């Protein structure tokens, strides 16, 4: 068993620490909402919902009431479950936004696994919409970059997110009064407000105004669905992740299974050998994923993984064309957060509108942004790892197909390389989807190593940073270690 490290004084990257509870998310305020919920006495699910609602207010890039996403929960005793709240397609300039799942997704989780009434968990987000919050670098930058095509051309969006002809900038106060009302209603009347009430008619009457497809009938007919987590075994660790309609859960396990046939620890992080194995292994799994967009579950098979492990050549890449002939668009945009309470319950959530700010259309006078989901597949893969019979790592990322490899490297860097949670996070990342046939890398790999890979038949391609991991590692004694991605300005891991 490869020895693990939680972090020591002498390391370059230090995990955020806490003894009782911890939250890692893309936004500083959201994280604090989360911690404060734990601090009131809520469980991990209580806090995760609060974080999810806060993010709906403070990260309209991707945090939402008008989208959907995935959630994995592991309880203290071992019960692991997955909640699919992916946007549903409707029974059918125009418009294309699937029936939003987030609210129905949180209620199920809160009604089944939470201890707090919805009204207590919405409250911090409601205050954030009502009273407003000060815009930071991440929000301002994303408003200038992404919101410019698609926000200001719609009057109600404009009114919320623009002021005096320009996107709000750093220092400005974003008050969201229409959202405050939506949040106050859901608090009051439960999730039915969204699916059968004022919000439902608001969504429907903004859908009916412009193009749009979802009826009040689509809304009344939406449910989140609890599903069996995909599970695998990697060197005595258990790895749980999201099933279909995650396109990634299955394939994080398939790659791990492939990788197990190698002594990864021997040759550490960043070595040509190790990067070749993972690249080739990924390439294969991505080649198999191609057929799904022969049961899908099947290729989590350990024996089948060995079969493709035996094919892998440490000294020669095999052309992607030679594996199989030769995937539809997917946004790098989404957001992940992780939560661990003092009792040891752990939650991983990853959720999204399709692209940043979705359609950029707010559903009438609700204050809620509508997703552009054109039940669709997604590589989102909230993932929980279990060591010596206990929750050990909770992680996840946005980044389209690259979520698979990003989550994978967190796991591999922690299990194989002995990296503390913060080192795993700040480590350079690499990536091979089979098409295009290229070993995608970030900065920070040795040119010596890069040329060795090149000699092996890998077409090394230096491209933009991948993902936004927001992870928590758990010690056997309840001690918590956390790390937010440097790749996202203004993120926070905090606890108490």
């Amino acid at each position: 068993a490869p020895p693990v490290s939680y972090g020591v004084e002498e390391d370059v990257f230090h995990p955020v620490r806490a003894k009782q509870g911890m939250v890692a998310s893309v936004d500083a305020t959201a994280t604090q909402v989360g911690v404060d919920i734990l601090k009131e006495g809520g469980n991990a699910v209580d806090a995760a919902v609060a974080v999810g609602y806060a993010l709906a207010v403070t990260h309209p890039q991707a945090g939402n009431l008008g989208g959907g996403g995935f959630m994995l929960i592991r309880s203290k005793n071992g019960n692991t479950t997955a909640i699919d709240f992916r946007e549903m397609a409707p029974a059918k300039s125009h418009l294309a936004s699937g029936t939003p799942g987030t609210v129905a997704g949180f209620s199920l989780a809160l009604d089944k696994y939470g201890t707090m009434p919805l009204n207590k968990v919405v409250q911090p987000a409601f205050k954030l919409a009502r009273d407003g919050f000060i815009v930071n670098d991440a929000l301002a930058d994303d408003l200038k970059t992404y919101g410019s095509e698609v926000l200001p051309n719609h009057e109600n969006s404009k009114a919320i997110f623009w002021k005096e002809g320009e996107p709000l900038k750093k220092g400005d106060t974003l008050v969201q009064a229409n959202l405050a009302k939506s949040l106050e209603m859901i608090a009051e009347n439960g999730p039915d407000e969204f699916y059968k009430g004022t919000i439902a008619e608001q969504i429907a009457q903004e859908m009916q105004k412009n193009g749009g497809l979802i009826t009040k009938e689509d809304l009344a007919a939406y449910k989140a669905v609890e599903r069996t987590p995909i599970s695998g075994d990697y060197r005595g660790y258990q790895v749980y992740s999201m099933p279909p309609p995650s396109s990634g859960g299955i394939h994080i396990v398939q790659i791990l299974n492939i990788l197990e046939n190698f002594d990864m620890k021997k040759y550490g992080f960043g070595s040509a050998d190790a990067m070749q194995i993972m690249a080739e292994a990924e390439k294969y799994a991505y080649a198999d994923r191609s057929e799904y967009l022969v049961p899908w579950q099947a290729l989590t098979n350990k024996a089948y993984a060995k079969s493709i492990a035996d094919q892998i050549d440490i000294n020669k890449a095999k052309p992607s064309s030679e594996i199989r002939p030769g995937a539809p668009y997917e946004s790098n945009q989404a957001t992940h957060y992780s939560v661990v309470d003092k009792d040891g319950n752990a939650v991983a959530v990853t959720y999204t509108l399709n692209t940043t700010f979705g359609t950029g259309i707010v559903a009438g006078e609700s204050g809620i942004l509508l997703n552009n989901q054109m039940r669709p597949l997604s590589s989102m893969s909230p993932t929980i790892v279990v060591k010596d019979g206990k929750t050990w790592l909770v992680t996840g990322s946005p980044g389209g197909s690259r979520i698979i490899t990003t989550v994978l490297q967190m796991v591999v860097n922690s299990i194989d390389y002995g990296l503390n949670v913060a080192e795993a996070t700040n480590a350079p990342r690499f990536h091979h989807q089979w098409l295009p046939d290229e070993l995608r890398v970030e900065k920070g790999f040795s040119p010596d190593t890069l040329k060795l890979l090149e000699a092996k038949g890998q077409k090394v391609a230096l491209k933009e940073a991948m993902g936004s991991t927001q992870s928590i590692m758990v010690g056997p004694d309840g001690e918590l270690y956390g790390a937010s991605d440097p790749r996202s300005v203004d993120d926070l891991t905090a606890g108490y």
